Parts: C-alpha cells; sequence; structure tokens
C-alpha cells in the first residue's frame, strides 16, 4: 500500500541485519584468539562468499519483476518450482530460527548486565529465557504495528548503533591511564607489533573461528527478502547490497584492527597490577606495558581479549552507552529477521504450491501483510527459546543460510551456462563463472561447518524436493 | 550381426563378472576377520544394493527398445543427455580400470604361486606387473576375436568354476586327517558353536570388512552394458540379472558358511603341531579339535583363517585345480569387464555428445565392433598395471560402481515419481520408492567408502555436467 525503496528500507535494514550480536562482544575475543592478520583474511573471506552472493542475487533482481518475497520466487522462475518452495521454505524456517538466536542473545547480554550492577532474578539459568519471552512479545508487538513503526524503529536503532561506534572510536583514540591494569594502553606499537601474528590458542581453529564468526555476516539482502514491498525494485537492490556489504565490511575490518593494536592478551586487571614496570625478565609486552599485571602463562588470569567479554564496551567511556548499543544491534537485527521470515512464506504460500499450507495466506492490513505468519514465526521463535542453549544447535542451522545462497547461486549458473527464453540479466560486470565459483565456496563452507549437519542439510533439501514433486501441482 | 540372447551371454557372463578374485582369496580371510552372523549380514547388505539396481535395471530395460551401451543411453533417454553422457564416460572409466585391477590380481596369485611351486623371477615386486603385461597381451588377442571365440572361452571358464566349487564342495564334505594342524577338521560343531559371533580382529571393522568384500559383488548387469548385441533385448536382461544376482548370493552365502564352519582361526601348522589331544585347560577350540597346533594368542603363529591365503585350496585335495579355478575366475572377470567398456564408450561417441572425441566410433568388422575402444581399454589398463599396488585407488574408484548405481536408481525415481511421456514400465513388482530406498544406500554406502572419494566423485560428476552443457550439442 506504502511504497518505499532505496534509501531508508534497504540502508538500515542491511545495516542492522548484518550487524549481528557477534560485533559488540563475540569479536573482541575472537580476534584475541587470531591475530589481525588472519582475522581480516577470515573476514574477507566470509566478504567474498557475502559479495558473490549480492551478485548473485542482483543478477536475479535485474532480470524483471519481483512478484514478491525473497529467495523462493527467484528460484522458482530460475530454475523451477520445486527447487525454488524447497528453498524458500528452508530459509523461512532458518530466518525463524535465527530470530531466536538474535533474541537470545539479547537475553543473555541483558542478564548479564543485570547481574552485574545491582541484582539478580531466581533461576538466572533460564532468566535468559524468562526476560525472552517478554521481549518477544515487546518485539512482535511493534512489529505489527505497520511498516511506516517498524522503518521509523530501525532508523532510530542505527542511530544508536551510530553513536554507539562513535563512542568506541572516540574512547581508543583517546588514551586513558586509568585502565593500566587492563589492556586499554593507547594504540602502543608494542601491542600492535604482537598482534600482526596468528597466534592462537588451546583448542579454537581456523575453522572454529570461521563458524563462531560467520553467523554475523548472515543476514544481507534482506531488501531482497521484501522485494514486493519497495518502491524502486530490481534497481535499488543490487546498488543498495553491494554498498552495505563493502561498508559493513569496512567497518569490521576497522573495529578488528582497531581493538587489536588497541588491547592486550595478557591483562591481570587486579588492585596490584600497576604501572611500577619492575625491573623483571622482560618475555612478553607487559613489562614493555607495565610491569604489574603480568605472568598470565602459569595460571588463568582475569581477562583481557581472551576471557574479557565487555572489553569492547570498557574500553572507552560511557558503557551504558555501548551497552545500549549491544541492545539495539541485536533488538534491531531480530526486528530485521522477524519482519523478512513471514513475508518470504506469505510467498510460498500464495503460489499454493504447498497444498498442506492452505492457511497463513494474505490477511488484514492495507498491503499484503501476512499476520498469521507473524503469529507462526512468533510460535517458533518462542519455543526455540523455551529449548535454551541454542549453540548446540548453531551450526547445525548455520549452513541452511549456505544451502540458500549455495541455491541462489547454482541457479544463476545454471539460468547462464544452460541458455534460458528469459534470463536477459541487465547489471555491469557479471563474469558468469564467479556464480560458480561462489557456489563451490558456498559448498566447501558447508562441509567444513559440522559435515555432518551439511550432509542433513541436503537430505532435507531432497526431502522437500520429493515432497513437493509427489504432490504434482497443477 | 550374430544375435545371440539370454542364456549364454546373460547368464555365463554375469556368472564370471560378478565372481571376481575375492572368492577364492580373500573370502577365507574376510569370515575369519567377521563371523557367520555378521558376514552373512554384509552379504546380505551387499545383495540388497545389488539387487535393488538390477531391478532398477530391469525397469529402464523393459521401457523400449534400447539403442546400445549400458547406462549411458539408459540415463540419457530417462533424465538427459548430459547426465547420460557423464554417467556413461565414468562408469567406462571405472570398469577400464577395474580390468587392470583384477588382471594385476591375477598376477598376484599366480606369481605367489609360481614362487611357491619351483622358483621365481628377478624382481619379484613388479613381476607381477611383468607377467600382467604379457597377459593382458593374451586377453586382448582372445577378446578382440569376435564374439563366438569369447563366448566360448567364457562359458569353458565357467565351466572350469563348477568343477572348482565341486572339487572344494567334496573336499570339504569328506574329512581328511592329514589336515590336523591346518584347521579342517571335518565340519565339527565345536568350530561352528564358536564362529557364528561376530569376533573381530586388531584393526578392522564392520565398514573395512564392507569396503573390502563390496567390490566382488560389483559387475552385474554386464548384458545391460552390451544390450545392442542381444538377440532378445528388454526381455532377457531382468529375468538373468534377477536369477544370476539370487544364485550369486547363495552360492556366496553357502561358501562362507562352509568355510567358517570348516577351519579354525587358530591352526598352528607345524611339525609338532599333532593330534595327541593333551588335556590342557582348553579355553580355546585347538584342543577341543587336537591337543598340539594350539597357544596363538602369545605370539602370531602359522596362519590359519586369520593369515592363510591358500586355505581354499588346501582345504580339499587337488589343489591345482583350485588354483586354476583362481586363473580362471579373474582372467573370465577381466575379460568381461574389457567387453563390456569399449562398447559402452562406443555408444558414448556415438551420438557425438562428446564433439572433442570424434575418433573412436564404430570401425571394422561384421558388427559393430569399436576396436579403437579396445585399444584404449588397452592402454589406460596397462598405464594402471605399471602404476601397480591399485589397493590404495581401490577404495577410489570402489564408488564410481556406487555412482553409476545411484545415478540409475535416481534415475528410475525421478522418471516414476515426475511423470514422464514414455516412462510406461513393464516387470511386475515395482514398489516404486524400492528405487529411492536403493539410491540411499548407494549414497550412504558412497559417504562409508572414503567419503572423500565420495566428494571427489560429486566433484567429477559436476565437472562432466558442466563441461558437457557449456559445449552445447546441438
Ligand atoms: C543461522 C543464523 C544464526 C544467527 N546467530 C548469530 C549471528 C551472529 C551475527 O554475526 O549476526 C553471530 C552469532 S555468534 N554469537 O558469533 O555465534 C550468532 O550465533 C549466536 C548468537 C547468539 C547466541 C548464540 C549463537
Ligand atoms: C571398482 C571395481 C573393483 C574390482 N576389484 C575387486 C573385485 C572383487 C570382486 O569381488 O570381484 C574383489 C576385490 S578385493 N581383492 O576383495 O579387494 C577387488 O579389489 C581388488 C582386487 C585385486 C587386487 C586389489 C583389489
Ligand atoms: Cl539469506
Ligand atoms: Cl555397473
Amino acid at each position: 500500500v506504502v511504497k518505499f525503496g532505496w534509501i531508508n528500507g534497504v540502508l538500515v535494514r542491511c545495516m542492522l541485519n548484518i550487524w549481528g550480536v557477534m560485533l559488540f562482544i563475540r569479536l573482541s575475543w575472537i580476534v584475541g584468539q587470531a591475530g589481525i592478520g588472519l582475522s581480516v583474511l577470515v573476514i574477507m573471506m566470509a566478504t567474498v562468499v557475502t559479495t558473490i552472493t549480492g551478485l548473485s542475487t542482483s543478477a536475479i533482481a535485474t532480470n524483471g519483476f519481483v512478484r514478491g518475497g525473497g529467495a523462493y520466487y527467484l528460484i522458482s522462475r530460475s530454475l523451477g518450482p520445486e527447487f525454488g518452495g524447497a528453498i524458500g521454505l528452508i530459509f523461512a524456517f532458518a530466518n525463524a530460527v535465527a530470530v531466536a538466536m538474535y533474541v537470545v542473545g539479547f537475553a543473555e547480554t541483558v542478564v548479564e548486565l543485570l547481574k552485574e550492577h545491582s541484582i539478580l532474578m531466581i533461576d538466572e539459568i533460564n532468566d535468559i529465557r524468562i526476560i525472552g519471552a517478554i521481549t518477544v512479545v515487546i518485539l512482535l508487538g511493534i512489529s505489527v504495528a505497520g511498516m511506516e513503526w517498524e522503518a521509523k524503529a530501525q532508523i532510530v536503532l542505527l542511530v544508536i548503533l551510530l553513536l554507539a561506534i562513535g563512542d568506541f572510536v572516540i574512547g581508543t583514540f583517546i588514551p586513558l591511564e586509568s585502565k593500566k591494569p587492563k589492556g586499554f594502553f593507547g594504540y602502543k606499537s608494542e601491542i600492535f607489533n604482537e598482534n600482526f601474528g596468528p597466534d592462537f590458542r588451546e583448542e579454537e581453529t581456523f575453522f572454529s573461528v570461521f563458524e563462531i564468526f560467520f553467523p554475523a555476516a548472515t543476514g544481507i539482502l534482506a531488501g531482497a527478502n521484501i522485494s514486493g514491498d519497495l518502491a524502486d525494485p530490481q534497481s535499488a537492490l543490487p546498488k543498495g547490497t553491494l554498498l552495505a556489504i563493502l561498508i559493513t565490511t569496512l567497518v569490521y575490518v576497522g573495529i578488528a584492527v582497531s581493538v587489536g593494536s588497541c588491547v592486550v592478551r595478557d591483562a591481570t586487571g587486579n588492585v596490584n597490577d600497576t604501572i611500577v614496570t619492575e625491573l623483571t625478565n622482560c618475555t612478553s609486552a607487559a613489562c614493555k606495558l607495565n610491569f604489574d599485571f603480568s605472568s598470565c602463562e602459569s595460571s588463568p588470569c582475569s581477562y583481557g581479549l581472551m576471557n574479557n567479554f565487555q572489553v569492547m564496551s570498557m574500553v572507552s567511556g560511557f558503557t551504558p552507552l555501548i551497552s545500549a548499543g549491544i541492545f539495539s544491534a541485536t533488538l534491531s537485527s531480530a526486528l530485521a529477521s522477524l519482519v523478512s521470515a513471514p513475508k518470504i512464506f506469505q510467498a510460498l504460500c500464495k503460489d499454493n504450491i504447498y497444498p498442506a499450507f492452505q492457511m497463513f495466506a494474505k490477511g488484514y492490513g492495507k498491503n499484503n501483510e501476512p499476520l498469521r505468519g507473524y503469529i507462526l514465526t512468533f510460535l517458533i521463535a518462542l519455543g526455540f527459546i523455551l529449548i535454551a542453549e541454542l549453540n548446540v544447535i548453531a551450526p547445525i542451522i548455520s549452513n541452511f543460510f549456505l544451502a540458500s545462497y549455495a541455491l541462489i547461486n547454482f541457479s544463476v549458473f545454471h539460468a547462464s551456462l544452460a541458455k534460458s527464453p528469459g534470463w536477459r540479466p541487465a547489471f555491469k560486470y557479471y563474469n558468469m563463472w564467479i556464480s560458480l565459483l561462489g557456489a563451490i565456496l558456498c559448498c566447501i563452507v558447508m562441509f567444513v561447518i559440522n559435515w555432518w549437519a551439511a550432509l542433513l542439510t541436503y537430505v532435507i533439501v531432497l526431502g522437500l524436493y520429493i515432497y513437493v514433486t509427489y504432490k504434482k501441482p497443477d
């Protein structure tokens, strides 16, 4: 009913859907585990996968008018409604569970802050899910309040993220002597010269780092998810998604190098730990920074780039501003996924290729708003939160986004190589073997990311294919 | 030019192509490693895969007239000439390399017999390849002598197998006291009661047993390989292949249970090892059979169901008859594969879907005899013999037959489930989901048998697909 296009929708939705819970919490630990010279490489590899998927989605976008939904209609019209429906359903489930993961990360950070600050609630183990129930109810309420309300919430949350990043960079740029027990020392070149090497940890490897980091990098093409509600389809999507991926990669690289050069892996924060600069053996950069707060090798000391989780916030002044940055990032990501998934399910139900899902069709609202999809995603997310401890199935579903991207790329490759009556791409570049390379990279990542879960993913895709084909749509 | 059908071709070719080098050598060791209660199970599982593949091939056969070749034309006419050519090429390569491995196993057994009997040649390590070259020359000479010549050789070789099995069963049925140091004791119930349990060994497991045994069970549907030279296509193939698989499974089960109940895992063959039957502790079945030739647990003793390799021959009188049995079986299997592969390559080259293979087309001879394919298979086999030590790449090519079977089963499933204009099966049974279940078994076995080699097989199939698609045949 309301046509809004490139700027607001694409920019803020991509910004706050790629910027997940990882950025402020997991990034510091993952860059303290792996040096900058290799964290940059892993971010660049994930960026390569992301940008090839974006180019592939843009290639499908410039073909022609999109009826609606996301990957579903694209895969259907390109390489068969059976694959289209399978990919749409699997990706909708992936997004519906990513909603629960985003909001449970929100729950973890909020309960950690609450417990640290003043008090704690009864049964802190499940207090995360307890607060998650109410915050998911609130998120559903604000999401089902039309599109203008959610757009306003998205833009103000992006503003909050921008102010949080500004506070972070301002705090790091200005050195403070109060953080002598901590790793923050003010961009000392000693910390930089000791961080460009891949200095791993006890049990984490390159592939463990990649599987921890990657779910942050997914959430792209959210504009393509809701292509049926954009003012300028087939034109805004490429120029928006490419710029969003570029800026997100740049900000990840910048924050990674800054936090790597700003902190140290050995910060024994304690009252006794001072900057006396005692004439010790000086094997580590501790004495080069401060004589006290050293000797973390013998026993596991307090924290610092290896154990701390509020390092990204405590590095800069006004810690509540950073914490609100975490809250806004996770809430915005959950909102973006919770809006993207049900309209895709509506696209699935529109063509009636699934006889069983007669319901969950177009309902109330001035536009084609799938409220029933909103309730369905609400219930799925609530059930998965009630399950709790999502890390166990985190790499089970980490390859469902891989499945979606790989089917996108393979569909583009099949439509380009094998001539089709209506392929007719329009975006200017498109060496079509790049889509094949992206598909191969997606499959390689799938096999790396819990190969058993990958095999289960192909089994589920084949089951969906045989189910939809046996139903003989007509 | 000559139409010969069910009896001679189908019967003898299936008998002598499924009956490979394994039966007389590896079977005794594998049944000494895996008990009857589990060896029967593994044989039955391989039989289930084999018979599902046979039923699937029969389903394709009764559709209509076959132009020629094997899985190539079937897969093409069912689900695309691209997959047809990919499957035909990969299966032809698999058969061409299996020829080399069959003949090098023949080389191993013949050089072992020669070294044991009178003398040995220089450089016994490569004496196997030395004799293999000349015996491959003899094989190509007898194979390129028309169809009647190879049929006569095949039938006389199969007769030799019948006499070998008769000698074996006659020797086992009649107990001999001369084999007291050996495990042959005359169907004593003590040996049977102590062998029906899955008594494994140091490092071999169930899946190692499966990967060792399975290449014996492959070689089926050789009549379907040469469907272009059969008197009664689409009618003889099912009733022949099913009966051949049934009888081969029955003879494997019978020989396995007989050799299990006939020998023991502890036969310390030595002059001191007698049948004195001393009153020892008698924890093992040795003293239960004969007091001497016991105590093989402390140190690795001579042989017997765990180390012996000519036990299948020494169990029965007239060992040279058994040795001729091995020779005839391996020569017949190599001949069958060396006849099946090049006509399939001829079918590949006939449709010209591979433009680069302009040569290797129909040549001299009264019938459509692909001599150029004979030389091609000769060169590939000679190269792989010169490579030597084929066991390293045995699990590599073990999944190529799995690939052919899985694609054939998926062909039947896709043609039956997804409606096709000309499916029209005629064989009576066909609960169509059996094709799906067999395809799933084939994929699971592929993953078990060197999952990395399975992944390589999928990569090669995808490469062949994209190569044949990019060439845009018209
Ligand atoms: C299939 C989609 C998965 C989304 N989950 C996710 C997204 C991001 C991100 O970058 O947006 C980062 C991570 S994380 N903490 O680095 O592993 C994620 O895993 C979570 C999130 C919170 C709780 C436990 C696991
Ligand atoms: C892809 C097809 C392979 C066929 N090769 C094969 C067939 C059979 C059989 O049952 O016909 C048994 C075996 S074996 N000795 O059990 O491993 C085989 O592998 C050999 C053979 C001899 C030397 C080393 C490996
Ligand atoms: Cl996605
Ligand atoms: Cl085969």
